[PDB]
DNA sequence: GGGTTT
DNA sequence: GGGTTT
């Protein structure tokens, strides 16, 4: 049941428009974008529409990546010049950027002016095309009155010559769906999305500092900065039941300052001590493949060895198979091995015998079986209790005495599908200029995800949450996290502060400038 | 001067080992200044270590940083390594060897890992078992105050009284009642003094809502705190823009052996020292680095003039003999290589490296300002004779030349040149590199280096409060309630840390 | 303070 | 967010 409204805006891009369209917290716009590209891919061919977002976890609620790893600039600091240099170097980045018809971006509030205009440089010289962005047809979505980029001055998107000549076509959302159940609630966030709080706004949402439903539902919690957020992950996690599993990063190299490699550590965003449970929410924060990517979520499933992971797989891609087979490499773990390995650079040599000795095995600490929940997929005639092999695959668990035991881990992407992972160290790495590593870390790619950074939380949809508005320093930054909660009965506020909830006039005098749904509708006549 | 006061010099000059504290403005550091005399007096005027957290803090008591004294560089390495460094440098080891006590003021700002680092290196340095290997300990500070900054995601700051080495070392404890700062005004002390514990009621919130209101518009420049070095640079540019003078531009040079742009200027931007560093004549300016013993971090300045080092010479020639025969400033002006001559009279690879990026630091002519020339005002052929020496000057560059004043009044005048900073692997190669002035403008100060600071007209803007102790610093910095003018006043961020209102609940 | 990376 | 160095 799309809006006509939102039907509308497809049809726009349907119909070839370089459009941006807008619309508080909540209106729909990435629901409907989903529809979209899955027209937009049948308009140019599956592979050639970019689907983007300006950070990890807002890429992956349509389905995308970051619009840094799509276009291939890393961090895109330097010059123009260097970037476009930087990117036809990667031949994928390189065919990317000539083929595609479509550039999607999500969440546009959080991408700055500078990042606009290169990456317009970029498109126009890698398609030897003058056109605004080469000609790639433009679907820019999100709301300036939300996250501004972050400045380490800053411009909006909006501000950037590649907006003004390349965005043809602007479109504004009016009807808040995320809240729809109350409307004295949306009138509330609207207010505070233009930074106008009265009397009664403020008491009702300071009547929000009670505690949520005591259900066991583990709620999601936001706060503005991340040793906030660290906090209150590991605080969670230490109430989940459960043996807690250590994986301690391995941290080098030849950089002097001790704080300025710390601070450099933090930004390959895994932390330095990585504790987990079954059952623990975790997020993926690098870029693995085309589906396992920086704001993959998932849950933590079991811990166990590769050779046990292959016998898991293999059972759980075959619940009826013989046990005769897995009795086998209980018994013969060298035939495990083969079996395992059947199916299977010099300095890339190198970083491999560092991750050889993480997370080190305990060839004395007892291995804690497996959690009885990993056998449910069998588990949904009276010989057809075969299920022997739950005792086997504990056998061959317990076999792992002595050897490394990873996270399982069950990703879920927007699409709802699924995507089980045994989830392996990964290096990170900063070099000077002969190669030798400044600055390095070996962890699993993985951090603890109850609790979201509100820059991370926008775009999400939270029916459970508590808001900690104690450190908030941005514009935008307040809006956004209380307007991740469905129901009011469903949120907790603490630290509201009206007087630290105010707009950008920017935006203000921007919105002003912006076309309704019912001008879409006359366009849409006038292309027809 | 009071009884409480001078006790506390009593004590310290009895040889204990002292931490001594007290609410913000209750005259530590006005005694502290009194006792290194004594202790000077007793150990030998080189053998008493005055120190504090910040540059400017240090100054105040007529002393260094810490780090700096120590020989520690930034201390964050474990204590193996920074007793190693300390004592490959022999400077560093005969202080540490000859030293009979250890200043410590602001020493909230201090973390207890680094305390227990200075002991170690201390017993090891002077083969001594005692805490810090004998010498006598004189720490001064309020904790209620800022507490350590660590950009450690890791690891959280311990406050100073946490450490095993002030807990061995630290033999007895005195605290200050009586506040003087704010004299004056006992409203205003209690105001200020709950507001130190974490209270603050109603109707003294309104009281600082009240000061929104704007300072007299006298003709005395503020002093003005913000939490945020942007803050604080905003404001000294705004300043800079107040005062007549034509503007100096100085703009940095940057370089390193690093080669990958883009992680260069990932790394540039942690650097202190600005790309581009605006200057006037009057301007208010802080020394960031330690370049003598009375020319330290933290050495506030007054802009003079801007000269090249042969103008300077002529120029402090004559302010070191202003009846002086005029002959030879008019030689100096019609024959400049006789001028250097004079000059290179009073007067390695990788220095003469630098020196030539140093060179090209400047490069179209300017007349003097007619402040300059003051004489003895209290005939004058030498004025337009130094304005000829100037004017050659064209093609060169014009440094800054600052008169420094120390906390004992007494002046300094600096002809100021450019610096280096670096950021290094652990060979010592140059990762990243900047060439600047050991300059920043001082109107405006962080909160943090105002701490210790005693300000008769102040406006404080409290918006970017971050830190406990932060807002209560910055109000106490002010003399009375007619000299302050307070922003984006929040009770909700001015609460106490628990622990700290647990250790003084002992005291 | 906060995203972004073969 | 802030501070500390050749
Ligand atoms: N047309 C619709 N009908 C019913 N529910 C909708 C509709 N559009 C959006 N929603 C729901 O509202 C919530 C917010 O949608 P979303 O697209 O994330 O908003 P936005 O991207 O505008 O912030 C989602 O839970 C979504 O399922
Ligand atoms: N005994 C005293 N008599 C008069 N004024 C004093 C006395 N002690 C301190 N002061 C004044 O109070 C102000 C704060 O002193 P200071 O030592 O800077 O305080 P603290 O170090 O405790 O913050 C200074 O201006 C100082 O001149
Ligand atoms: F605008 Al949204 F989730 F994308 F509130
Ligand atoms: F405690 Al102070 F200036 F040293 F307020
Ligand atoms: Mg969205
Ligand atoms: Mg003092």
């Amino acid at each position: 049941g799309l809006s006509k409204e939102q039907e509308s805006i497809i049809k726009l891009a349907e119909n070839g428009h370089n459009i941006f369209y807008t619309g508080s917290a909540g209106t729909g716009k990435s629901i409907l974008l989903r529809e979209m590209i899955k027209v937009l891919k049948g308009i140019y061919g599956r592979e050639n529409v970019a689907v983007t977002a300006s950070t990890g976890l807002a890429a992956c609620n349509i389905g995308g990546i970051t619009i840094h790893s799509f276009a291939g600039i890393g961090l895109g600091k330097g010059d123009a010049d260097k970037l476009y240099k930087k990117v036809r170097r990667s031949r994928k980045h390189l065919r990317r950027w000539e083929n595609i018809g479509a550039l999607v971006v999500d969440e546009i509030s959080m991408l700055d002016a500078e990042l606009l205009d290169k990456l317009d440089f970029i498109a126009r010289k890698i398609r030897k095309n003058h056109q605004p962005f080469g000609g790639i047809q433009l679907i820019f979505c999100g709301d300036f009155f939300q996250l501004p980029p972050v400045s380490k001055p800053t411009k909006f998107a909006f501000e950037s010559k590649a907006w003004k000549e390349g965005v043809k076509m602007t479109i504004m959302l009016q009807k808040v769906f995320r809240q729809r159940g109350d409307v004295k609630f949306i009138d509330m966030l609207n207010r505070m999305r233009l930074g106008n709080i009265d009397d009664e706004t403020e008491r009702e949402f300071k009547k929000l500092s009670r505690p949520l439903p005591d259900d066991e539902i583990i709620p999601a919690e936001l706060y503005s900065t991340r040793m906030e957020v660290e906090r209150a992950n590991n605080s969670r996690l230490s109430k989940l039941p459960g043996q807690v599993h250590i994986f301690n990063a391995i941290d080098g190299g030849a950089l002097e300052d001790e704080e300025l490699k710390e601070r450099l550590l933090q930004n390959f965003l895994a932390p330095k001590e990585l504790h987990l449970k079954v059952g623990a929410q975790v997020m993926m924060v690098k870029n693995l493949d085309a589906t396992l990517v920086n704001g993959s979520l998932g849950k933590v499933i079991e811990f166990m060895d590769p050779e046990t992971y292959f016998c898991y797989e293999a059972l759980t891609n075959d619940p009826s198979m013989p046990p005769e087979k897995l009795e086998t490499w209980a018994e013969n773990p060298s035939k495990l091995k083969a079996a395992m390995e059947r199916e299977q650079s010099a300095v890339a040599s190198r970083k491999s015998s560092v991750k050889e000795g993480f997370a080190k095995s305990d060839i004395g600490e007892p291995v804690s079986p497996l959690d009885s929940s990993v056998f449910d997929f069998m588990k949904r005639v009276v010989l057809e209790n075969i299920k022997r092999k739950e005792q086997l695959m504990q056998t061959i668990h317990q076999n792992s005495a002595g050897k490394r035991r990873l996270p399982l881990v069950r990703f879920k992407a927007s699409d709802m599908s699924t995507r089980m992972v045994l989830v392996e160290p990964e290096d990170w790495a900063i070099e000077d200029e002969n190669e030798k590593p400044l600055v390095s870390r070996v962890q699993l790619p993985l951090m603890l995800a109850w609790s979201l950074s509100i820059h991370k939380s926008q775009g999400q949809t939270l029916p459970k949450v508590k808001v900690d508005l104690r450190r908030v320093f941005e514009k935008g930054q307040a809006y956004v996290a209380l307007s991740r909660a469905v129901s009011r009965e469903g949120l907790q506020v603490l630290n509201f502060d009206r007087t630290r909830i105010k707009a950008h006039q920017k935006v203000i005098d921007f919105y002003l400038t912006l076309s309704s749904a019912e001008s879409a509708y006359k366009q849409l006549e006038a292309d027809e």
